[PDB]
């Protein structure tokens, strides 16, 4: 468990507008959301906003509602 990091995303709905863990922070939604839950949260990926802006990534957070 120290060796390997279990990457693991909460649930977007749980976390979009629902007493969302800790785990999950609300500064940024964007990392802990996987392609799957990217797609859905802010339609890209964590491999794309990684390197796209960070306040146009931001941008469509706010459009989705998640930051």
């Amino acid at each position: 468990m120290l060796a390997k990091l279990c990457k693991t995303i909460y649930p977007l709905a749980d976390l979009l507008a629902r007493p969302l863990p800790e785990g999950v922070d609300p500064l940024k939604l964007e990392i802990y959301l996987t392609d799957e839950d990217f797609e859905f949260a802010l339609d890209m990926t964590r491999d794309e906003y990684n390197a796209l802006p960070a306040w146009k990534q931001v941008n469509l957070k706010k459009a989705k509602g998640l930051f």
